[PDB]
């Protein structure tokens, strides 16, 4: 059911900024996030874990807190005035949805805070006071082989990506890129406020739950670092998907699985977006380029599996199924299609994946 | 077993070439120059003649017409024009069958002898050769994919502790291997040139020829060849990769050309040149011993091959593996692998890793 | 003399998006930036060439236009809405500044235009209207070791620092760094609207001179190959400076010269200023590392050379002088200084260039 | 000239390791471990021991401290035990000052003998080394600078045709080298390994040591050392460079430790493995030999070495250079370079290319 548009102005977004993760173990995230990935520790306590990355100068891109169910409980937007904050609030209040304003932050950093439970049940923030840091950027002496440099987005997984497109393109994300059928079906969709492919994305799936984050590199060869050292450290499981060159963003990427089993994408070279008649890209479902550019098979845990997210009380968001057709299903599947070339049944995939590849039982 | 000969090995210096039959030359051409970017040395409506960027030999790889796709030989260079004589000699103690051409067997390559070897591979030693311009530095010519040198051979070969022992007797020395607990080889990687490779073996039906690989300067060149064939809509001839290896340490990836050669490329494997360079044996169940990161390994990557020729162009007869297969015990449905040996979390059992068995 | 800041609104500017270059041998030029650098034909014929970057949609980034002087005649951003041109225009009306307004393009692929001379003399264009072409990001069959990928700046000589940063300021762009002394001279400052380290920047000189225009690569290597095929052409002297890390930027860059002299710069790795509290950094004139993150030395020509730009009936505009410090002079000059650890003698240097020269 | 002994030649692997006295171990350290990121092997109170990210053989680097900062030895690896014997009785016969150790000079080298050699060079021969754990792999330690081999030594000395011959006799097998159409020669490389270089020869006074060479796997991790240095406010020890070689293709850069040692960082060259790999020839005047995109050889480059130390570890005396200078003929007042030979655009005259 279609999300009105309100009256109320939206709040001016500037970029996605910060996710605050639960964690169940924070010694073991402390070790994958600073240790094996070499973010950068604004604070830390028995209890959280702030980071950063390499190029950030806000207090913070991560937080870690200590809680009994891991899951997302903030994706947090920066606003470019204080007075988005009001604006948001009033967006929400209008939207019908339940909201939380905090003065002095919710997480330590942020000072005047918006949290809301927002239409498709996902724990959004807003917020423009924030404590300034040492921006990393010239610190060669601590810049690592697989050096995380800046956030870039957020992925949702939500069950009625239509839906869930118009409120964002409402609120004033414009959609990059989507993957669609021929029979009405949106399995995917990208959009952004930065000027880059993504701030935010939309998976089709059971939801709400989160896909990922995903943080930026340089260049390639620091994708490849990361792959190799978790070679090096025996946690080459831990290495979910890629590394691969996308379709959708022509992004070079990784996907890896935290200790909670937080799925996080490295990211780089991607495109300029910023025009606001940016040419979107509609790819087909079908496509076996159109995830990974090579043709490589998509895991199908990275269909399937994905982060619980809390609701304002921090208790667990409850699941609404997809029943729209499911990317899986349709692609790889037992009934599922992929081509190389269209039209051409040369390189062409029935009921299983690319390169020689069947779904696990 | 076979004989270590009284007569002394020739002095090998490096793989240098291998001719491959194709069948449709202009459809290879494509491939090899268009999409590869490799350097043209000669052609004809008969062959094409190709070598890497650095390269100052004629060539590194002949495409032959034919009726039939295979390898045709795989090429030695020698130290001296000596050399070919003691390999004749030494071939011929084996009894092996030889055929010497003063003039060569193709173009740009003189004095040579060829010979179907103790394992049904048609090898070449050549000392002379037509010297060409090394394009080394022409950077006016240079691609975002560019091959810059023939690294290695790879064959398939029923019994590999067979095939090892007589490529030490010629002087290749093991770097890498994998094995199993119960005394199995699966592969191994041997050596003239101090890197890890100049011929590799890899355990199943044979004679086969599994594939020819060539080197880039940086990893970036190999992402850039799949950047090039997706934009090809080509994706489908990328065979499994990109990665990181384990054994060799190298980046790879393997393509399909158009009559199914795989075609390596490769980037960064480590010096072995000194004498007592130390020897790594992984086990086959180690999941990160072909992929370093774990991903899985196609199944074609065991099964398919190239067919090999004798000295009169026909293929030789294939001879079937007796010992244990790798496919099957890593990701068959009996198969099974690690990430950490003892541990049951990330191994896998009855299937590849990442979530696949097996299409 | 302080540029007043209008009632009128300011247009809401994206980004810098292309500019016109007037070029003495077209197909000279042509061999330059197609077949040297591997820009991509957009459209061309015996006048004029449209080149685009190799990730760009609008029609061009690039327009080299034969004529008898070699100039910019334009540096064009694109705004926001057909809506702002209009703002554009009342906006530099209220500024006193000639301005015209063609409905239909000054150039091949781009529609409704104003071109002003600025009040620094500069030729600038706004447009939101243009031709959508094939975004060539994909096509990796046409992808060159040296790819171009984007443009990214444009940098503008003048005489006076200050006061053209208050007008940039004041029609929005934001500055990001900037090089000042402790006796109040600013030397140079980067500004934008796209979210990047700059859209323009101004060099303090003589001016209005253009400096250079910038195109993005992915990658550092792809800057490395641009220097690599220059040697294989044998055309290494029209290598000027680098290749580099900057300090300001944080950007690896080269600067190469094209058949006219035009600088064209090479950069790519910068870092995200779309923040409006986007922290300012400020260098000073004499840190060795300012320019040249490794220290190497800034050669005078830089510092001295630029292109000249053409008011709106296609004439040279006229150079005013510099009267504040010279940044050549007081790094490298005969009584220059620089340092690369502040208040260290040891890796000084006195009436010279660094590392020897 | 040096005459060739009739004693056969000791097979010579590759250069494997370089002791290098410094003045104030703590910063050398500091130098190369913490900046540059080599791998400690062994150390005490005297010596620093390292290696380099791909080495399984004890070590690269032998960091002594001492009163005077010099080259004490530059070692090659020979093939076989036996080679070591080879190597003493093939100096003797050169008459020269020779010492065999049968437990080493420094820890992790077993039987080795250093010479004087012809040219004032603390030149080791050894086989023997303790293995260590080669790192190749150990990618949770890979710096993103990271020196993955050692690959040459380059030394100074005044007369190159004379140490060419010695050396091609030695079994090293010249790749490139610089000349004019006069005949003089300015500069030769050569090697056992199969790479462009193994040592190379630069004319000028001489025996002096112009620097020790590590590779690295890619181009950019050159470029973070640069990066590096400028976060550490030493961009000043930064001497030349970076760049790409004309001579040997390979992207390079060079550094001064704190004792004005220079470290050649290089990546990329090719294989010169067979015995008829062609050989280069490049014209002194030629403004791409050295940085083949023409950026200007620092006068420092071609002046500044190390000294180089005895078997009693005191300097050697060091023989100025009689043959022309290729300072001052490309950049001195009486000097010339080109871009494109014969082009006087792109030319320099009493100049340095670039403005300088
Ligand atoms: O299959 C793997 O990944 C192991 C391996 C290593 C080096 C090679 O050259 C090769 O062809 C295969
Ligand atoms: O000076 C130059 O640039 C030529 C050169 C080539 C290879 C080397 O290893 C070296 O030290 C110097
Ligand atoms: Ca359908
Ligand atoms: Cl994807
Ligand atoms: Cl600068
Ligand atoms: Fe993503
Ligand atoms: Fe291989
Ligand atoms: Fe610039
Ligand atoms: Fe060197």
């Amino acid at each position: 059911n279609e999300i009105p548009k309100p009256v109320a102005p939206a709040p001016d977004i500037l970029r996605c900024a910060y996710a605050e993760l639960v964690v169940t173990d924070l010694a073991k995230s402390r070790n994958f996030y600073v240790d094996v990935l070499g973010l950068h520790v604004s604070y830390e306590d028995e209890n959280q874990i702030y980071l950063r990355s390499f190029e950030e100068f806000i207090h913070h891109n991560l937080v870690l807190t200590k809680g009994p169910v891991a899951a997302l409980k903030a994706m947090a937007f920066r606003v470019r005035t204080p007075e988005d904050v009001d604006k948001a609030e009033a967006y929400y209040q209008e939207l019908g949805c339940r909201t939380e304003r905090r003065k002095d932050g919710f997480v330590k950093g942020i000072g005047d805070a918006l949290r809301v439970e927002d239409p498709l049940g996902f724990p959004y923030e807003f917020f423009f006071e924030t404590t300034h840091v040492e921006r990393l950027h010239m610190r060669y002496d601590l810049y690592s082989a697989g050096e995380l440099v800046r956030l870039d987005h957020f992925n949702q997984v939500t069950p009625d990506v239509p839906r869930g497109r118009k409120y964002l393109e409402d609120l004033g994300f414009r959609v990059t890129e989507d993957i669609q059928d021929d029979e009405g079906t949106t399995y995917a969709a990208w959009m952004h406020r930065k000027g880059t492919v993504e701030d935010t994305a939309l998976t089709g799936g059971n939801g709400p739950r989160l896909h990922h984050v995903a943080f930026s590199t340089h260049e390639k060869h620091n994708i490849i670092q990361i792959c190799d050292k978790m070679g090096a450290l025996r946690i080459s499981d831990r290495i979910e998907r890629g590394p691969g060159r996308h379709g959708v963003s022509n992004a070079f990427y990784l996907y890896i699985l935290d200790p909670d089993n937080h799925r996080i994408e490295i990211y780089t070279q991607d495109y300029y977006t910023g025009d606001p008649d940016n040419p979107t890209i509609t790819w087909n479902v079908h496509d076996n380029q159109r995830r990974d550019w090579w043709g490589n098979p998509v895991v199908p845990s990275w269909y399937t599996e994905a982060s619980k997210v809390l609701d304002l009380d921090g208790n667990v968001q409850e699941i609404i199924e997809r029943t729209d057709d499911s990317e899986l299903e349709v692609t790889i599947g037992a009934d599922g299609f992929s081509f190389t070339r269209a039209g051409d049944e040369d390189g062409s995939y029935h009921g299983q994946a690319s390169k020689g590849f069947k779904l696990g039982n």
